[PDB]
């Protein structure tokens, strides 16, 4: 198991009398408290992909292969289109019915927004969580500890074969599920930070420096 962190820049718009002004939004923070429903209007064209983030959704607009326009529709704003559709300038995307929160683990930190007389153009730095399971077959070796920070590119499972190798995606904490066996040792453990003066298998007593 490796729980990865995803970060996307995207856009949303709403009526001023519905927004609540802030700098960021916690894994649940109320974004908008809607009195009358809203139909988010498509402001560019292109082929659409949708993203399920548990409660809230994320749309991209693609043209050819390269992406063109990204849109954010929070929890409580259910979508009206599906993956594949071709959609035009002024078409409803989703409906903002009730209370617009941010999913129970998904966040939208440092957001830069601009005012537009009757509406707001918000753009939203979005963190979140999505894990991906990896097999460990007999002739293998996991090469970094569990509950451990990991970066974009550093090896995770070494092997004799390059296709068998495991390179990390992006920022994401590492885990590991169901072992083949459990080793259990009458051993006392001692975390350390820097230099050691003790080799493995050393005969060591109480009051002995490690």
């Amino acid at each position: 198991r490796v729980d990865y962190l995803r970060k996307e820049r995207a856009a949303l718009r709403i009526p001023l009398s519905a927004w609540v002004e802030k700098e960021a939004y916690r894994p649940g923070e109320v974004l908008a408290e809607l009195s009358e429903p809203y139909l988010f209007r498509a402001e560019e064209s292109g082929v659409v992909e949708l993203k399920d983030l548990a409660e809230g959704h994320l749309i991209y607009l693609r043209q050819e292969e390269e992406v063109v326009a990204r849109y954010f529709l929070p929890a409580g704003m259910t979508p009206l289109v599906v993956e594949g559709e071709i959609v035009e300038v002024g078409q409803p995307l989703a409906e903002g019915k009730g209370l617009l929160r941010l999913p129970r683990h998904m966040t939208a930190k440092e957001v830069e927004a601009e005012e537009e007389g009757d509406s707001v153009h918000l753009t939203l730095f979005l963190e979140w969580t999505e894990p991906k399971d990896y097999k460990v077959a007999p002739h293998m070796n996991v090469i970094v500890p569990e509950g451990a920070k990991v970066q974009a590119g550093e090896k995770i499972v070494a092997a004799i074969d390059p296709e068998e190798e495991v390179i990390a995606e992006a920022e994401g904490v590492v885990h590991l599920h169901e072992p083949a066996s459990i080793l259990v040792v009458k051993a006392r453990v001692y975390p350390f930070e820097d230099d050691v003066e003790v080799t493995t298998g050393d005969r060591v007593a109480p009051g002995d420096v490690l």
